[PDB]
Formats: C-alpha cells, structure tokens, sequence
DNA sequence: GCTGATGCGTC
DNA sequence: GTCGGAC
DNA sequence: GTCCGAGACGCATCAGC
C-alpha cells in the first residue's frame, strides 16, 4: 500500500499522479498535514498559474480517493466556515488565538504578544511553542474534515464562559499538531493564511481538478488526465471554458454546500443545469474600478455610451422577493441582514407593480431624515441595532436608492445589457419619495455637463459618481468581469478633498508581508494651545515597498523607551515603538468623523470626543516641516466642520 | 449590573 | 474601504 | 487588469469587576 508519510507529501511535483501521489490511500481520512504540505508550497511561489496547478493536484487526489472530504478542504484552504449567508463566525481572534497559545506553552499572554508581533505571525509564535501540556497518550494525526470539525465546533460555542471552551478545543488541536499544522491552524483561527490563493485561484484550481480527474469514477478512476489526449492549446482552451462554466455558476450560487454535491454527482460540464440564479440565495455583487478624473473615464468608455449615477453613502442591499411572499436582504459580502431591516420588508408592496411575482434589486440602503427629508451620514446608518424585533422601535430610518434589477419574474437578466436591465427597474417598479427612489442619473458624454453633475452630486450629499456602459460590456456577469463600473469620488481628483500634514508619534510592527518593518504608524495633529501633539487617526496604505523600507530604516533612529509628556494619544493603541516627534507626512482622506477614542480636537466641536480621518492614505514625506509646522487642532476642527454643510 | 476589551462587519 | 506588487 | 494581501467605527458579545 502507499505508506508515504504525509510530511514528505509534495503536490508540486512534476507529474502529479492523483493516487500514487497521494499520501494518503483510499477510503482513508484527508490528513490535514496534506492540506499544510499544500499550504506550503503554496506560500513559496508568487505565480498564480503556479499556485492553481499545487492546489488543484491535492483536490485531484481528494477527488479520486476521499470525495466527501472536498468540501472541507476546500472551505480550509478559503479559510471560510462556510456560505457568507450562514453568518458563522469563529468568536476567536488574535486575543482568544494568543490566550490559547499562552495556556498551551506555560508562557505569559505578554510575552506570546511580543513574540508574535516581533514575527509578525501568529502561525510562527505556535510553530516554535514549546508545548506544556504533558500528555501522557500520543494523539491520532489530524484529519482535514476533523480539523474542520473543530472549527466549527468553536464558532457554535456561545454563552458565558464560553472563551475558556473554544480556549480548550485550540489546545486540543495544537496538542496533536505535527511539523506545519500548527502554523497553519493559528494562522487560520487568526484568519491570515498568508497563502497568496484564495477565492478565484480556489475556483480555478477546482475546475481544472474536476475537469482532469473526473469524480464518481470506479476505482481506479480509469480517467486520472484528461488533459493527456488533448494538445496543449487545446488543454489550455479546454481548461478556460470549464473555468468560466464553474466561476459564473459559482458567482450566481456562492455557496459551496450547494455547488460541490451536484458537482460529484453530475459533473462540471452539467453544472449549469442543476445550479443557476434564484431568489433567496444570494450572489457576488458588481463592483467598481477606481478612476481618478473624468479624462480617465472617457479613455475606459471610449466609443462606448454610459451613464452616470450618484454614488450614495450607505451599505448596499440586495434585495430578494421569492416566490410566495418571503423576503430576504443581504449585503455586499452575501451576508444576511434580513434582521436588520424589518421597515424594508413591509415596504416592498409599495416599491413593485401587481405584475411582480419575485426579483432581485441591487439598491444602496442610506440614512434617511423624514423630518428634513435629507439623507443622513454614513455614520448615522451603522448605529442601526442588527436584529430589530419591531419596526416600532427603529430610530434610523433608511431610503432605498435603487440601481440595478438582476432578476425578475423567475428570469435571470444577467446577461441583458444596463439599458435594458434599467428599463425593466423603471416599468415595473414604483417610487416613493424618502422610501424607494431610483438613483439619480444622467446619461451624457459631454464633459462640462458631468464636472457639473459631479459637483451637483457632492451638495447632495454623495460621495462621487458611479459610471456604467449602458450596451457595451454592460452585463451583469461577475465571472466575465467583477469591476465593470466605475468610481468618481470627491477625494481621488488631484489637488481636492481633505489632506493634512500629520506628526509621526508611533510605529507598529508589521504583520505578513509587512513583518520584520513597520506596517502602520500613529499620527498626531498639532493643538497649539496646550503645544501637545493630539493622536488623529493611523496609517497603514500608501506608500511603496520601496517607501515604507526607508521609513522603517529612518524612524528607526527616533525609537523612543517612553512616550515624550506632550504626546497624547488616550484611546488610541499604543504604539509598538514610540517615536520622536520629527518625521511630518503629507496625509490624504476621504471624511473627518468624530472619533470615541482619538483625542486631535477634543473640546473644539465636541466636549468629549476627538476627531479621527476616515480612509487616510500616504501622499509623500514634508521633508520641509518639523512638528510645529504639522496641521494643527484647531485646522482639524474647521475642516469637520466644513463638512456639516 | 456595569464597564471595557474583543470579534467582526460596514464603509 | 485604500493601496501597491507580481503576474 | 486581475488577484491578493498588506484604516475608523458601529453593534454584539463576554470576561472581569
Ligand atoms: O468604493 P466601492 O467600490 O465600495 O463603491 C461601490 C459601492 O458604492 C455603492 N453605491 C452607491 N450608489 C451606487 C450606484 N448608483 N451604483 C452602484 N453602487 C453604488 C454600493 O454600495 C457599491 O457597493
Ligand atoms: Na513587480
């Protein structure tokens, strides 16, 4: 029989044969050391292509010799729970995760800290963990499905106490951990992988696993390659047609336990029959590429006609009426928010015709004034309670802005055009002023008349424009292209928005791709009344690697034991390595909110709360200022209040 | 019962 | 959400 | 262009008091 031990399992071999290959035999339990080795020879490539083929030869061994573990192998190496609708979640981060390596060592919750953020990997703090606990009978190998098991296991665990109990199941695991396991295992209950793969490289790795090892063959599966007859560019074309059947089907039913079962039954090239578009379950939004003015726009949108609508400040809903009256909203991530808008579900009566029988809008969910009739800030929207029982109860109320209709009358409107989908949203749904209203359009390519639209967009309080094609590459399919529209905001165009030149005060260490530097920094703004420097938010985007590898070599000289008197940051988390005040960077952000922990402003809008940036980015270094020349309180303040307008 | 830290989702 | 890097 | 992995702040939960 094939004994290979799972440590020397290599996936990336040339010539990957899917049972002898395998260290594991028919019939038998996926090791999770399996799912590791895999995760490691991932992790040490940077080719995508590369990436997709490892994968997919452990899912092709899955396939021919352990079926019904696909499923979890496929949710670990996504580090999923499993559907987004299902709203599992672990309860367990890098608290919980530090708390159970500490128990699990000996060591002090301090020092696993430290260590963890000097590597800037939790996966590595548990790998070179001596174990404490003196188990005195040797624990069976982890299985993947058993591991997966576990993980589950812990997010179901709630209630008082329940931390030390998830506590107990992560020791239990790193106990019977082996070579790489452990790594991995807090790298996943941390949800940091760190792997370079995930959701469209999963998918390919996937079709093509299936498409060359084809499952509910008899063992031996007669057919292992089915690539071998084929010519490369044959394969190749071969191989990107059953990759778009799997991502468009998956895009339209993201959702695993759905998909995988009819896929080992019937097939991918069946896929589409048993797997489409319904109401009820929830599928990948469109999205939008960042453009930085509207020059840019037309080159995207050359020759091709598109519109342009506000982009409104507020949590995307889609919405779904089935067939008998049910009612369900999820948002952008196919999370379930049903819960949290029962004043929307007794409103859909008012927003269709008697003709509709079910439909699936895409609307933008925004704080509504019914007192001023105005739309309220984003900021207003997420004090809304998540599960609210009564209607009655709801403080916030929110307007629809509708955009977008997917499907309608039991038929998916995925592959019609914007212009027709838009005419199908107008002729068969009804407005209601401050309930359900369509999102203010224009359909033009004049360039005057959009500089206008777009300011015109701002007084109304958006934050920009979205530009879509109305015929040429205006569908909705997701698999084709994810970022089909495009963003104008306020604060991409060069020389407009809010930007600020901040004081350098702290460094934290950074994490993954960042270890071993800094991968954020704390901010402060001058408050020249009291001469202290006033933490205003951090910063962790914006700068090349190139950038951020000096910064880390020049702020090395300003590391500080103790925190200068003048440096306040209350609230905010202490910095890793506090700095001499010295370094002023040139700091870009989207808004300025009134912040529950940074001090910058405090007392100058509100008596208690500070002022923090919303989105900030690095510009570049003001090599010209010290610290006294930085933004000052009283500036911060006057910019919030140009906003509340 | 209350506070503050933690987890996770929204942008 | 933003951003940059490797492909 | 694609894909991937490197902020503020709100509710909800729960450990510690
Ligand atoms: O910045 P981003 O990529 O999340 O922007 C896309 C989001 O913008 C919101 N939004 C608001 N108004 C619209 C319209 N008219 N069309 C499309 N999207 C819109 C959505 O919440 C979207 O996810
Ligand atoms: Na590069």
């Amino acid at each position: 029989s094939n004994d290979m031990d799972p440590s020397g399992y290599n996936p990336a071999k040339n010539n990957y044969h899917p049972v002898e290959d395998a260290c594991w035999k028919p019939g038998q339990k996926v090791p999770y050391l399996a799912v590791a080795r895999t995760f490691e020879k991932i992790e040490e490539v940077s080719a995508r292509l590369r990436m997709v083929e490892t994968l997919s030869n452990l899912l092709r061994s899955v396939v021919a010799l352990s079926p019904p573990d696909l499923l979890p192998v496929l949710y670990l190496s996504l580090n999923h729970l499993g559907p987004p609708q299902q709203g599992l979640e672990l309860g367990v981060g890098d608290g919980v995760l530090l708390k159970a390596v500490a128990q699990a060592t000996g060591r002090q919750l301090e020092s696993v800290r430290a260590e963890a953020a000097e590597k800037g990997d939790v996966g590595l703090v548990a790998e070179n963990s001596r174990s404490t606990q003196r188990l005195m009978l040797p624990p069976p190998p982890l299985t993947a499905s058993g591991v997966f098991s576990k993980f589950r296991d812990i997010a179901r665990l709630t209630g008082s106490a329940s931390t030390a109990k998830k506590i107990d199941i992560i020791k239990g695991l790193f106990v019977a951990c082996r070579h790489s396991e452990a790594r991995f295992i807090a790298r996943s209950l941390s949800g940091r992988l760190r792997l370079g793969l995930a959701e469209q490289s999963v998918l390919a790795a996937l079709s093509q696993a299936v498409s060359l090892t084809p499952p509910g063959q008899e063992f031996p599966p007669a057919m292992v390659d089915a690539g071998k007859g084929k010519t490369a560019e044959a394969r190749k074309t071969w191989l990107e047609e059953q990759g778009m059947i799997l991502k468009q089907t998956f895009c339209e039913v993201p959702d695993l336990d759905r998909i995988i079962p009819v896929l080992l039954e019937h097939g991918l090239e069946r896929l589409p029959e048993h797997c489409k578009l319904s109401p009820g379950i929830p599928l990948k939004p469109m999205l939008a590429h960042p453009t930085r003015g509207i020059s840019e726009v037309l080159k995207r949108f050359e020759e091709a006609a598109f519109t342009c609508e506000y982009k409104y400040d507020g949590q995307r809903a889609q919405i779904h009426a089935l067939e008998g009256g049910e009612v369900k909203i999820f948002s952008r991530n196919q999370e379930d928010n049903t819960g949290k808008y029962p004043d929307i579900i007794s409103r859909i009566p008012k927003i269709k015709l008697p003709s509709v029988t079910s439909f699936i809008l895409d609307t933008e969910a925004v704080a509504w004034d019914r007192e001023k009739k105005q739309i309220q800030p984003f900021q207003v929207l997420t004090t809304r309670k998540r599960k609210e029982v009564d209607a009655s109860e709801i403080q916030v109320q929110v307007c629809l802005y509708a955009f977008d209709l997917i499907y309608l009358n039991g038929e998916s409107l995925v592959r019609e055009p914007l212009s027709r989908r838009r005419q199908l949203l107008r002729e068969n749904f009804v407005e209601t002023e401050g309930e359900f209203v369509f999102a203010t359009s224009l359909d033009t390519k004049d360039i005057e008349q959009i500089a206008e639209f777009l300011e015109q967009s701002v007084k109304d309080s958006c934050e920009g424009l979205m530009v879509k094609t109305l015929d040429v590459d205006a569908t909705y399919e997701i698999a084709k292209r994810s970022h089909n529209w495009l963003k104008l905001k306020k604060d991409y165009l060069d020389g407009v928005g809010d930007t600020l030149d901040l004081v350098v005060i702290g460094a934290y260490l950074g994490r993954g791709k960042r270890a071993g530097r800094y991968g954020g920094f704390l901010l402060a703004s001058y408050d020249e009344d009291s001469e202290e420097l006033q933490a205003i938010c951090k910063l962790g985007t914006g700068f090349s690697d190139e950038e951020l590898e000096e910064h880390h070599q020049s702020l090395k000289a300003l590391v500080l034991p103790s925190p200068r008197p003048y440096v306040r940051i209350d609230g905010a988390v202490i910095p890793d390595h506090w700095l001499d005040p010295s370094a002023v960077w040139e700091v870009k952000c989207a808004d300025l909110s009134l912040s529950p922990i940074y001090p910058a402003a405090r007392g100058l809008v509100d008596s208690d709360k500070g002022i923090s940036l919303r989105l900030p980015r690095f510009i570049r270094v003001r090599e010209d200022k010290q610290p006294e020349q930085a933004t000052t309180s009283a500036q911060v303040a006057c910019l919030y209040r140009k906003q509340s307008q």
